[PDB]
Order: C-alpha cells, then structure tokens, then sequence
C-alpha cells in the first residue's frame, strides 16, 4: 500500500513488492522517499487542458495523431503486430524527462527482453522499469501497474514531463478478473461500492498535466482478439496497430484512418490541421483504389484522377513506413508531409 519513489529508482527495475532487483543503468542521485499507491485522482480544478502536443518523433503520429501532455492514449493491437517495438520507438524518439515502464503479468523472458533493450538505451538514465511475470499472483501483477503510476506521480509532483507505458491493460484486466474472484464477485455478480473491476477506470484517471506540477502522458496496450470498447471511451484516443499493414511490410502498422487523438485540433495549430486533412482525404482515396485494383476494374490512362493518386501510393507509403532508429522532429515531418500532399 506503500512503495519506492524518487530519483534514486532511476536506471533500476522494480518487482510487484516494490523492490529494487536489478538495474540497467547507474545514476548519481539517491533519493529514495515513500508513497502510497492509492493516490487520488486530480480534482477538475488541479488539471490544465491538454494544449501543448507531446512528440513523439514518429512521423506518422506526429502529423495524423499528435499527442498532448497529459493526454491518455490505448495502443491496440493482436500480438504482434509490433506493439513492443512502437513503444521502445516511443521511449527512444520522444523527449519526455522520465520514462516509467510497467510490464504487467509477461511472460518473463519478455522483461529480460525489455531490460537488455534499456540496458542499451540513450534513454536509460531517465528509465525506471516496474515487471509482474506470469508466476507471481494476480494481487502482485495488478499492484505492478499501481506501483509504477505511483512512482509516475511522484516525478510529475516535481515538475517533470513523464511518459508511463502500460503493457498490457489486457492483462492486468485478466489478473483484476482472478482478484474480483477472491472477493466472491465476477463481472456479472460485481460487488458495490468497491469492486475490483471498478479499480480499471481509476487507474486510467491519474495521468494528466497539473497547473501546479508536470504532467503524464500515458500509454496503455490493448491486446485485440470487449476489454477494447470500455478502454476505447475512457480515453482521448487510440492507435489501432494492423494485422494487415504489418503483413505488407509497413511499420509502424499504424493504420492512421481507425486512430485518432480526441486533442488533435487543440494541440496543433492551422497550418498543420490543413495539411493532416488533405493528407486523409489522400489515404482514403488510396484505400478505396486499392479496391478498384483487387478488382481488376484499373487501367492506366483510363481515368486521370485516378492515375494521379496511383502514382502518389509510392511516396505516402514512403512517408508512413519508419526506420525504428529514426526519429523525426516536427518540422522535418511537417516538411515531408507536405511534399506528399504536393
């Protein structure tokens, strides 16, 4: 019900107890002070709107799905579809301050995975890593997503920008499933006024910007295969990762036309609203091409309009697919867009 928090965590993995068991970065600073793991959500008078945009430095998300402080965004997707590796895009691409991982109920060889990435991180001063295997409990895989918000918190209290991964609310929903059991309910036979189940939207609660401290901007996976649509309108936005586009060879597998972020016009200004439309309109009337060719009914020649959007497939496919060690600034893909969009 209390945990580890400060700067002292930072480069070190924690396990559902809260301990420290491994590191994969060493850092000066060895503040290590104590917090409860329920904390309250920000009253309505404590947030500040979501207004300024959070880079990610992937170029399709950046100019079609552009991210805010304090803003809450579901990753959506059937293993895999490549939801690791978007996310260690996100943490190696992005600018945040702090960087909070939480590997909910993972098989376990999957957080050695994860600790041998950050071990080589540029990002791994700045990292603090919280894991739950499939082998500990369904009380200790749950407390793993409390305990990195915590310390997520803790860090926003100081005033710094923080990015906190999730991965997965699917599986902590199943683990919140075995753990409502324990208190004799089920989904159906739930229990009032405190139900498990209801634990779920009061974690998705706690990111945002606060006017008097930093803020979290969250990401929380959602392994696809019902968990999906009460996630879907709890939060400001998802990303839908694609069985079919990963298939093709484009990653990120973002299929832009089933994602949004609900801030987007409020954290981009004009010029960039014009430009992401006309660059919609241009992926849909893709899409809708495609069709006409598996049908066989495309001929060159035949219909100007569309020779003209064939001829674009090449250099918007060029500008959605992302080498996963590149990363973008906002200009340089503001400027590649609009060369697409010409």
């Amino acid at each position: 019900l209390h945990t580890q928090v400060g700067r002292g965590l930072l480069g070190a993995v924690v396990n559902p107890l809260g301990e420290v068991t491994d590191k994969f970065a060493v850092t000066d600073n060895s503040e290590i002070l104590y917090r409860p793991v329920d904390n309250a959500p920000p009253l309505y008078s404590e947030r500040a709107a979501i207004e300024k945009p959070f880079l990610t430095g992937i170029k399709v998300i950046d100019s079609l799905l552009t991210c805010g402080e304090g803003q809450r965004m579901g990753i959506f997707a059937s293993a895999g579809c490549g939801k690791t590796f978007l996310m260690n895009m996100l943490i190696e691409h992005s600018g945040a301050d702090i960087y909070v991982i939480g590997l909910i109920g993972e098989a376990g060889r999957e957080v050695t995975e994860t600790v041998d990435y950050l071990k080589n991180s540029e990002k791994k001063s700045r990292c603090v890593l919280v894991y739950a295997t499939s082998d500990y409990s369904s009380v200790d895989r749950c407390n793993a997503a409390y305990i990195a918000t915590a310390i997520a918190e803790f860090f926003r209290t100081e005033g710094h920008k923080v990015a906190l991964f999730i991965d997965s609310l699917t599986r902590y929903a199943r683990a919140l499933r075995d753990v409502a059991l324990a208190a004799g309910e089920s989904p159906a036979r739930r229990g009032y006024p405190v139900s498990v189940f209801d634990s779920l939207p009061r974690l998705l609660e706690r990111p945002g910007k606060l006017k008097a401290g930093g803020s979290i901007t969250a990401f929380y996976t959602v392994l696809l295969e019902p968990l999906a649509e009460e996630v879907r309108s709890i939060l400001d936005g998802h990303i839908y990762l694609s069985r079919n586009l990963a298939q093709k060879g484009q990653f990120p597998a973002i299929d832009s036309l089933k994602s949004i972020s609900r801030v987007f016009t409020q954290v981009v200004d004009e010029k960039h609203r014009i430009m992401a439309a006309a660059f919609r309109e241009l992926l849909s009337e893709i899409e809708e091409l495609r069709t006409i060719i598996d049908f066989g009914e495309y001929k060159p020649g035949e219909n100007a309009s569309q020779d003209k959007i064939y001829n674009k497939i090449s250099v918007v496919e060029s500008f959605l697919k992302q080498d996963y060690r590149l990363g973008f600034t906002y200009e340089q893909t503001m400027e590649l867009i609009g060369e697409t969009i010409r």
